[PDB]
C-alpha cells in the first residue's frame, strides 16, 4: 500500500551520507548498519519505504514546560513518519508513548578518553575537576545522569548540569572532537556502541574506558498502537536468531576497521 | 482483586530453596535472583502473588507432533498461570504465542569446560571428537542449534542430536555434574548468566572459555493479550532505570561468590 516514512538520524556507522551522494537521490543517498536494517525489515515485512534524516538532529527528549517531544520520538508522537530505525534507546519515559520492539543491540552508557588521559572510571571523573566531561543533548544519557539517585552519578550530574563554559554537545562528532582537541582535558561519557565504533576509526586516539555504567538496548519505535509494531517486532527477532544483527554489527564495525 | 500466579523454576540463583524451607509456607520458602524481582515487580504493579514451580521443570518448547506446549510457556499459553517471572529467554516462536516485557537481563550462549579442558572455542569443539559436548532440554539453546545455518552450530548440532549416549540434561544442574565427573571429556552449552554463577561456586572448577555464541535476553512473559503484560512492562524499565536489576545481579551473582 503506502509508502512507509522511516524516521532516522545522521550517526556513523548507523546512517552515514555515501561517498557519491551528490550523484544518487532518496534512500540510496545513505549506508550504513541502519540502512542495511531498515532494508530487512522491510523485506520482511512487505513495505516499500522513504528513509528521512530528523529535521532538528535529535533522539528525542520531552521539554519540561510545553511537554512537546523533539528529535525522532516528537516525529512519530505528532505523526510526522511512521517508524524510526535508529540506535533509540527503549527508555521508560519514550515507552509510555511511542511503541517499541525488542532490542535489536544491546548497550550502555560509557567513557570515552584521548589516549593517556589519566581516567579509569567514573569514580575517577566524579573526583576531581582538571578534566571536564559532559553528555548528548537531547538524549537518553543526559536523561540518565539528571535521574541517578546513585552517589557518583549524582555527583557527576551536579557538576554538568553547572559547568561553563558547557559541556554538553549536539552531536557526537561534536564530543568526539571535543575530546580530540581538548589535550586530555576533557572526556566525553557516551553509548558503547559508538565509542567502539569510534576506537576503530583513524587517528586512533580515543579509547573506552571502564566498564559500562548501565545495561540497556536500542528499539525500532512505531507510534503507539500502530499496526506497524507487531509484525517489524517479529522481524526483529528473526534477524537476531539468524545471525543477521551480529553480522551487520561486525561489518560496520569492525570489518573495514582501520586501527589494527 | 484475584490473587497472581506465577510461574517459576527452581534455577539457581534465579529460584532456590531457602536453607528453612521445611519450616516455611508459601512465598516465603524461596529465595533469588527472580524472587526479589517478583517482589519488586507486585509492589510496582500493585497486586499479591503466589510463587509456583513449575510443574515438569521445563522452560518451554512446543512438540512437532501434537503441537503442544511444554513448560512454563505452556503454563502461560493453557491459562494455568497468569505471569513467569524466570530466567527465560525472548524468543521468535514463544513471542509468537505469549507477551514479553522488554528484557531484565542480557545474556548470550557459552560453554563451560572444566578447568584445563583444551577448548577455548565453539570451533574447537566442533572440530575434535574426545569431547562430548550438549544442552539443556525443551529451551532455546537447544532450538539455537537446531535452527542454526552458521555452519559451526549445524556441525555441532549434527553431532549433538545423534550422540550415543545423549548429550542432552532435563536440568541446569546435571549438565554442571557431568562437567565436574567427566574429567575434562564434557563441555557444556548453556547461557551466560548460568555459567558465570556457576564459576563463582565451590568447588570452582569450571570455568566459561569463547565469547558469546548469540545476544539476546530474559523477558518476564504474559499470556497472549493480558492487562497485566503493560504494567509489568513499564515495571521493568523502571527497575532497570533505577539500577535496581544490576543491584541484585550483583547481590545473587557476586557478593556472596566463594571463588575468590
Ligand atoms: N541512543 C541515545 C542517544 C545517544 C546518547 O544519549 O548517548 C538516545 O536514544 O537518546
Ligand atoms: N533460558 C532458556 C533455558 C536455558 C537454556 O536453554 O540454556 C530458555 O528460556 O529456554
Ligand atoms: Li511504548
Ligand atoms: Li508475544
Amino acid at each position: 500500500n503506502k509508502t512507509v516514512v522511516v524516521t532516522t538520524i545522521l550517526e556513523s556507522p548507523y546512517v552515514m551520507m555515501k561517498k557519491n551522494h551528490e550523484m544518487l537521490e532518496g534512500n540510496e543517498r545513505y549506508e550504513g548498519y541502519c540502512v542495511d536494517l531498515a532494508a530487512e525489515i522491510a523485506k520482511h515485512c512487505g513495505f516499500k519505504y522513504k528513509l528521512t534524516i530528523v529535521g532538528d538532529g535529535k533522539y528525542g527528549a520531552r521539554d519540561a514546560d510545553t511537554k512537546i517531544w523533539n528529535g525522532m520520538v516528537g516525529e512519530l508522537v505528532y505523526g510526522k513518519a511512521d517508524i524510526a530505525i535508529a540506535p533509540l534507546t527503549i527508555t521508560l519515559v519514550r515507552e509510555e508513548v511511542i511503541d517499541f520492539s525488542k532490542p535489536f543491540m544491546s548497550l550502555g552508557i560509557s567513557i570515552m578518553i584521548k589516549k593517556g588521559t589519566p581516567i579509569e572510571s567514573a569514580e575517577d571523573l566524579s573526583k576531581q575537576t582538571e578534566i571536564a566531561y559532559g553528555t548528548l543533548d537531547s538524549g537518553s544519557t543526559k536523561e540518565f545522569f539528571r535521574r541517578s539517585k546513585i552517589a557518583v552519578f549524582d555527583k557527576m550530574w551536579t557538576y554538568m548540569r553547572s559547568a561553563e563554559p558547557s559541556v554538553f554537545v549536539r552531536t557526537t562528532a561534536e564530543g568526539v572532537a571535543r575530546v580530540r582537541k581538548s589535550k586530555g582535558k576533557y572526556a566525553y561519557l557516551l553509548e558503547s556502541t559508538m565509542n567502539e565504533y569510534i576506537e576503530q576509526r583513524k587517528p586512533c586516539d580515543t579509547m573506552k574506558v571502564g566498564g559500562n555504567l548501565d545495561s540497556k538496548g536500542y528499539g525500532i519505535a512505531t507510534p503507539m498502537g500502530s499496526s506497524l509494531g507487531k509484525p517489524v517486532n517479529l522481524a526483529v527477532l528473526k534477524l537476531s536468531e539468524q545471525g543477521v544483527l551480529d553480522k551487520l554489527k561486525n561489518k560496520w564495525w569492525y570489518d573495514k576497521g582501520e586501527c589494527g
